């Protein structure tokens, strides 16, 4: 409901903003993908008159949605511009020194320091990254997370509209509870700016749960059913449903085709979360 | 004194367990079945625990509401009348047009006290579904009792069960706040302790299990001495799991299938102990 | 973490201790497999200076990890040597009188009394047992639970390192909430004594959630992915992932091969649980 320009976050933009990095060919034939990611302390107006003191990768919450193809060599040049030490811990296969865990290898990246995370894009699937500095709750909850999607080498069946949805919460008044919730950064954004999709088109959603404090989050779409692929790691779906649940760190792919035009609500099927920001609409054009 | 007797409580969970409402049917030009129900939202008091009177909002004067049953592809009409003091809707889990979704602000939206609306859609997809009110504030409109099961039988592929039943897991918020004071399957705390679910040894038992529990983020289901195949949302013909314990957040539901190998009493309850001890526990009684 | 000798629990030993019990051959040719289990009250130092008044099976939390082959005839000879009535309720197929439920058959086993639970090892999978005396919460939460592993009749492809991990909590104080969390008995144990595994070898973990009060637990491993088999009841995996959730009573098998040497953290992806004890390392050689 806070306008994107004022809030500092544009959830509509984030929805389809896949950062494929800058590519080059290695002397082995493989593709190299590179990103720069800077941790920066930044204020965000998440609700009318509510300023959230965030810790963010590249000045946005959620952080960049990284995209790679299975097998690619990856380099993430991380610079910490925050007042606190941070890391980037990737969900994916990598060496212990590349794990973003304090005490192992480079460990905590102090303010003003840099480090290059190197690993291969494996396994294929829908993953994520987040800070792993202790105390671990604030370092994730303050905004340090983003999507990491690895497309299978041979590719997936082609989608007409591919998007990313990161579910989070905002702890504004301290304690161990959330005051607001959102998809892609702003409470109620998609109520005022519905997700625009076309009738019958294959929609593919990478749904990632980063919600802290609360043990489980959920996702429901009105009038519609989707195939769900847990972690996006298998090519056949595990469920066909209208409601799925994810604990923190769980994620997957949903695929559907909207059979009818109009507005269809989507939201957490936990009522408390929906009424505090985690609700929106799809607007399906004929 | 035990669980509150059905006659006194105003809900009969045992009857609900096996009451699949097939509606009234007629044949369309095209060969398809037209299946119709009348559903009325009514404010009603229910004695859920001895001396504890829950002021419910109910469809057709029962909590859970009618368990609607259809066959895949049927044309459906639900003739809704709001006889309550507050605006209400019916939002179905199933495929339907936006104007038929029961969401305030979309199409007809909120149904005012005294007013009526016919929800129309096809019975699709096959599976185990549900319906509930979608009026804001969301929590009390579901938690006060406005929900029921909606079962769509596949046209092809599901072996006949010897005993088919429905179990709706809920909670009762009696004193305000964001917490439940009692829990039930099919309406009354501890009913199936006093009136165990009667099944036959070796017979195929098929349960449609639906979670509507508000406030608490997750519910579960465990059966003593037994294992079941579980079909999430009942939308697939092959089971996802073979287990004795499953979990569901609100809005999740599925089919359990089992055959009880031994006669006797077998407890079933939430494997969340708090819920079990506050009414979500019962027995199966397996006859030889 | 508290050292194992002081604590009265050794999580490293528990990790690989599969109790196959005592076996004999029935006239049928079938295996009869038997265990003795005693409920005893015992104090455990779970955190520096924090003494937990436990109710334990055979003086350990978690209790013995029972192992059997599918189809075995089983007998568990139970004696209650505690101050409160107790039972053993098994997750597995059995007759109603063998269910360890108060009011059914022998029901509650009073202090000093004994009962032999008899059933077959069926179905194959990863299971558990725990007390079923009311009030239910303290009777599980005070320590009366353990693993029950039934191997399929034709077997599983062999693991290089097979282990059991029971996730729990400790309610040490007033309210019905947990103050500490662990895998296999001791908060943070595997931080100080990492799980030693070899690079590329098949690791099979029987992961069991017995956590009371909190509705759900989770498991995540850094830099690694595992195949997950819910309840261990199927020979094909349901998921390939790095994070899995279980409510109380849920359990499953995880299978993985570590492709790189070094230390890889494992812990609940519920942050509060990890920071209060449910955190460890794998040390890959
Ligand atoms: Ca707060
Ligand atoms: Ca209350
Ligand atoms: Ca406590
Ligand atoms: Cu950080
Ligand atoms: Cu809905
Ligand atoms: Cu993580
Ligand atoms: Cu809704
Ligand atoms: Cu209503
Ligand atoms: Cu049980
Ligand atoms: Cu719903
Ligand atoms: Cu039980
Ligand atoms: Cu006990
Ligand atoms: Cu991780
Ligand atoms: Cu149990
Ligand atoms: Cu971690």
């Amino acid at each position: 409901s806070v306008l994107a320009e004022r809030a500092g976050i544009d959830p509509t933009a984030i929805l389809r903003d896949f950062d494929r990095g800058r590519t080059s060919t290695l002397p082995d034939g493989r593709t190299l993908r590179e990103w720069d990611i800077v941790a920066v302390d930044k204020d965000f107006e998440i609700a009318p008159g509510i300023i959230f003191k965030g810790w963010s990768y590249n000045g946005r919450i959620p952080g960049p949605t990284l995209w790679a193809r299975e097998g690619d060599a990856l380099r993430i040049h991380f610079t910490n511009a925050g007042a606190h030490p941070h890391t980037i811990h990737f969900h994916g296969v990598h060496r212990a020194t590349m794990d973003g865990t304090p005490g192992i290898g480079a460990g905590s990246i102090a303010p003003g320091q840099s480090f290059t995370y190197e690993f291969d894009a494996t396994p294929f699937g829908t993953h994520l990254y987040h800070c792993h500095q202790s105390p671990l709750a604030p370092h994730i909850a303050k905004g340090l997370y983003g999507g990491f999607i690895v497309e299978p080498k041979e590719g997936r069946p082609p989608a007409d509209d591919e998007m990313v949805m990161v579910m989070n919460g905002y702890n504004t008044d301290g304690g161990d509870d959330n005051e607001f919730y959102s998809v892609n950064g702003l409470p109620f954004h998609f109520m005022d700016f519905p997700v625009k999709v076309k009738q019958h088109e294959l929609v593919r959603i990478h749904l990632i749960n980063v919600l802290e404090y609360d043990p489980i989050n959920s996702f429901h779409i009105h009038g519609n059913f989707f195939h769900y692929y847990p972690t996006g790691t298998m090519l056949t779906p595990s469920e066909y449903t209208d409601t799925i649940s994810q604990v923190q760190g769980q994620r997957g792919i949903l695929e559907l085709r909207f059979p009818y035009p109009g507005k269809f609500m989507f939201h957490a099927h936990k009522t408390e979360f929906a009424e505090l920001g985690w609700m929106g609409f799809f607007e399906v054009s004929a």
